């Protein structure tokens, strides 16, 4: 009922969606994530994940969020989370329907002590993330929050770059600082040096975050900079100090992470260059 209703291409009838409100699989600031059952266009069942935006209650603030995230329906890539559609009911907020990911976020899956991913598995995950970011970079899309907690893992061990568009939220409050006066949500220990100083974000700052994601993988979910507080993080980086090399990180892989953290954003590699270099490491040893 507001302006551009070209959302009809992705509208789901409420009678074609069942939301299992008893099963929470994720808690964001805008709303929770639930299990769901969706009747496809061909009439078959599928698992799905429903994201509620119940906590943002303002017709203008909601219309701004929907127009910002509706771009994700046009993206198509095996390493990027797709949109199944949105369901609008007369009992409030809109619901975002997304494909179900059997293993949840990437970081929780590798932190789990009952899982045995090999060193080749972890390198392969990072390669899948680089391929997803290469797609988003060619479409001129800056993510702003790339981390292991924001990447999903489906049944076939496929990694989906997530937490963007209509799925953007804070899913783990511990690692974010809420800015006074702008209200921006800043993941301090994942941000490029130039982003901590100006609060601007580019694809080159996405590359910095990607290097931190690689460090996350080779440590199987360790928290970055455990001995540096959120104030000293900027002087620590200005001194040229960086994250140390994990015990079981091959040397060429640590060099790729050091290339991602160069002081000049320009001097950093592109995601296309990262796809070439990581694949080579994967195919040998
Ligand atoms: O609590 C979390 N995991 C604790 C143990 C996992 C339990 N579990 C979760 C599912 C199945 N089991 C699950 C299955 N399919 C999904 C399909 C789409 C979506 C979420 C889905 C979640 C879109 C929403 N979205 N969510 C996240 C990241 C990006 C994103 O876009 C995100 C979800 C959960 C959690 C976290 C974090 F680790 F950060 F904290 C983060």
């Amino acid at each position: 009922p507001e302006l551009v209703q070209a959302v009809q291409h992705v509208v789901i009838g409420p009678s074609s969606l069942i939301v299992h409100f008893n099963e929470v699989i994720g808690r964001g600031h805008f709303g929770c994530v639930y299990h769901g059952t969706l009747l496809d266009n061909d009439g078959k069942k599928i698992h799905c994940a429903v994201k509620s935006l119940n906590r943002i209650t303002d017709i203008g603030e909601v219309s701004q969020f929907l127009t910002e995230g509706i771009i994700m329906k046009d993206f198509s890539h095996p390493n990027v989370l797709s949109l199944l559609g949105i369901c609008l009911r007369s009992e409030g907020s809109p619901l975002v329907v997304l494909p179900y990911m059997k293993h949840g976020d990437l970081r929780n899956f590798i932190r789990n002590e009952t899982h045995n991913p090999t060193v080749k598995d972890l390198i392969g995950f990072g390669l899948q993330v680089a391929k997803g970011m290469k797609y988003l970079a060619s479409k001129k899309f800056v993510h702003r929050d790339l981390a292991a907690r924001n990447c999903m893992l489906d049944e076939k061990f496929t990694v989906k770059v997530a937490d963007f568009g209509l799925a953007r939220d804070m899913y783990d409050k511990e690692y974010y600082s809420v800015h006074n006066k702008t209200g921006a949500k800043l993941p301090v220990k994942w941000m490029a040096l130039e982003s901590l100083q100006t609060q601007k974000f580019t694809t080159k700052s996405d590359v910095w975050s990607f290097g931190v994601l690689l460090w996350e993988l080779m440590t199987r979910g360790a928290p970055p900079y455990p001995d540096v507080n959120t104030f000293d993080i900027t002087v620590y980086l200005l001194q040229g100090r960086r994250l140390l090399q994990p015990e079981y990180c091959p040397d060429p892989l640590y060099e790729v992470m050091l290339k991602c953290w160069h002081p000049k954003a320009e001097m950093r590699p592109s995601f296309s260059e990262l796809v070439s270099r990581i694949s080579a490491i994967f195919s040998t040893f």
